[PDB]
């Protein structure tokens, strides 16, 4: 990926990942990917400030064998350009749980039926400051 | 080895990398590698409890183009199996500065003179719990 890439994570069901970073000042959006590898993603977390027709909307999706799944969009957008963003993601067998900066939480189905998350990657618009595992 | 592996870290001169991890309860030693890739390590940080003929000794080395350099041993050992340990690493063109769990810090020559440190890898005896950039 463009930003920080972490592998061999072996994040098991019930375990979580907390990521804090800085969103590019001139970023139309940023990405945090979680999955098995670059082509198999359980969660493509993509807050869009202004991209692909989306204005301030969180878009989430899966990627199987390189093929994008069906997108999911949220009703809140607790992110501000050129600022710090902290998200926590919990992996579980049925669903991944995402907790946002405003306290809002949502779930995304574990479509790939992964037994663990071994891959994480941020793009060029999200500069990671810290990553923690509980 | 089998621990967490990170790439595209983009650690720049003067920037601090804080790594906190769990030292395996049965560990005879553990490793934290930092550099460009598996064949080019600015720092092979290897605390040894009882391994390779050494006892409770911190051994550091570099690896350039695959070749191991001259090992450096520290005069203190603030580590123990089955416990959490945090180390901080910073660097300039001349040396890398490594700060240990108790506040003790030493310098290791920057033998590879990399523009930035982009790779990190822990072995099976050091379970990384957190990585932070300052
Ligand atoms: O699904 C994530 C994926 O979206 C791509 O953009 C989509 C867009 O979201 C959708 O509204 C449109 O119909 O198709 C586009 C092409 O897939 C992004 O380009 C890609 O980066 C991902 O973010």
């Amino acid at each position: 990926a463009s930003g920080l890439v972490a592998s061999n994570l072996n994040l098991k069901p019930g375990e979580s990942l907390r990521v804090r970073g800085e969103v590019a000042p001139d970023a139309k959006s940023f990405v945090l990917n979680l999955g098995k590898d670059s082509n198999n993603l359980s969660l493509h977390f993509n807050p869009r400030f202004n991209a692909h027709g989306d204005a301030n909307t969180i878009v989430s999706n899966s990627k199987d064998g390189g093929a994008w799944g069906t997108e999911q969009r949220e009703a809140v957008f607790p992110f501000q350009p050129g600022s710090v963003a902290e998200v926590s993601i919990t992996f579980d067998q049925a669903n991944l749980t995402v907790k946002l900066p405003d306290g809002y939480e949502f779930k995304f189905p574990n479509r790939l039926n992964l037994e663990a998350i071994n891959y994480m990657a941020a793009d060029g618009d999200f500069k990671i400051k810290s990553v923690a595992f509980d």
